[PDB]
């Protein structure tokens, strides 16, 4: 297992514009197009992202291209963030993937919101972090995904992602 396989499990793959769990227009492997209510606004973002007239539909290779970019950007975002970098640097490889997964979902700003949990992770208090992570809108809104990421932080293994 690796970050790519992990996110493909959590996000799925869809080749037509769809609305995510928050109702925002999305395509591919969780690539957010826009928070605007307008389908036209989303189609225009899509075309600009892909570099062609797509009419709301993309290929598998295009989806994977967006995904590669988005994972690289989340990794580079963590490494330039003064709050996140010291946490990521402290973690083992499996737990680093869990942090990337959170940043991919909710952005840098949203994760820097979890400062209590981040301080517990940096100190390697895994059971305590896992409890604090769950007291969040994130856990309440997407509990099955949150539980997989939290389990990965608690254990430092890929066990939540094997068998599905």
């Amino acid at each position: 297992m690796n970050i790519f396989e992990m996110l493909r499990i959590d996000e799925g793959l869809r080749l037509k514009i769809y609305k995510d769990t928050e109702g925002y227009y999305t395509i591919g492997i969780g690539h957010l197009l826009t928070k605007s209510p307008s389908l036209n606004a989303a189609k225009s973002e899509l075309d600009k992202a892909i570099g062609r007239n797509t009419n709301g539909v993309i290929t598998k290779d295009e989806a994977e291209k967006l995904f590669n970019q988005d994972v690289d950007a989340a990794v580079r975002g963590i490494l330039r963030n003064a709050k996140l970098k010291p946490v990521y640097d402290s973690l083992d490889a499996v737990r680093r993937a869990a942090l990337i997964n959170m940043v991919f979902q909710m952005g840098e700003t949203g994760v820097a919101g979890f400062c209590n949990s981040l301080c517990m992770l940096q100190q390697k208090r895994w059971d305590e972090a896992a409890v604090n992570l769950a007291k969040s809108r994130w856990y309440n809104q997407t509990p099955n995904r949150a539980k997989r990421v939290i389990t990965t932080f608690r254990t430092g293994t890929w066990d939540a992602y094997k068998n599905l």
